[PDB]
DNA sequence: CTCTTTGAGAAG
DNA sequence: CTTCTCAAAGAG
C-alpha cells in the first residue's frame, strides 16, 4: 500500500490533453505524447495555466492535510 | 520495469 | 546550487 505524490500543474493538466490526443490516435506511444504536451506546456500562457496551477496546488495542500507526515 | 514530459521536494 | 525520484499514461 502506498499514497501517491499529487499531481502537479503540469501533470493536472497533462492527463485530459494527452487523453484527448490518445483518444484519436490510440497506437501514438505515450513517451511520444509526454514530448508533445511538454512542448504545449511551455507555450502556454499563465491566465491558460492559472487554473491547472490553481488545482495543483489545491491537491497539495489537501494532501499536506491528509499525509501530514508524508515520506516522499 | 522502461520511455517521455514538468515540477515538487528531497538529497548530495 | 545540482541531481534524483515520482506523480499520469499505457504499450514494449
Amino acid at each position: 500500500p502506498h499514497v501517491k505524490r499529487p499531481m502537479n500543474a503540469f501533470m493536472v493538466w497533462a492527463q485530459a490533453a494527452r487523453r484527448k490526443l490518445a483518444d484519436q490516435y490510440p497506437h501514438l506511444h505515450n513517451a511520444e505524447l509526454s514530448k508533445t504536451l511538454g512542448k504545449l506546456w511551455r507555450l502556454l500562457n499563465e491566465s491558460e495555466k492559472r487554473p491547472f496551477v490553481e488545482e495543483a496546488e489545491r491537491l497539495r495542500v489537501q494532501h499536506k492535510k491528509d499525509h501530514p507526515d508524508y515520506k516522499y
